[PDB]
């Protein structure tokens, strides 16, 4: 599913991302825009052989199991494919674990390069929240 900007904001807010570990909702929306273009089905292969899954491009080397990333972990205890659903629950739950891991939202390269330090509140302007 390809979310609209405010639909996803609302969905994120209902699943408790809003100010999670001190990151305001706009950060999360901005990160999803640049990582996946709001598409729960996006996948991207990495040079190391791992794959990034879903709206928040969560990586198979540490967080979910794809059966094809040797020696990898599965800290979120979920098959990666589950992160691709129309229901973002599982992605949000795994994202909470990532952002708590010590580097905050910097674990998302595109947040760091395209959202950090910008007026992230723009991403929720106009939305009935
Ligand atoms: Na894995």
């Amino acid at each position: 599913k390809v979310f609209g900007r405010c639909e996803l904001a609302a969905a994120m807010k209902r699943h408790g991302l809003d100010n999670y570990r001190g990151y305001s909702l706009g950060n999360w929306v901005c990160a999803a825009k640049f990582e996946s273009n709001f598409n729960t089905q996006a996948t991207n292969r990495n040079t190391d052989g791992s794959t990034d899954y879903g709206i928040l491009q969560i990586n198979s080397r540490w967080w979910c199991n794809d059966g094809r990333t040797p020696g990898s972990r599965n800290l979120c205890n979920i098959p990666c494919s589950a992160l691709l659903s129309s229901d973002i629950t599982a992605s949000v739950n795994c994202a909470k674990k990532i952002v708590s891991d010590g580097n905050g939202m910097n674990a998302w390269v595109a947040w760091r390069n395209r959202c950090k330090g910008t007026d992230v509140q723009a991403w929720i302007r106009g939305c009935r929240l």
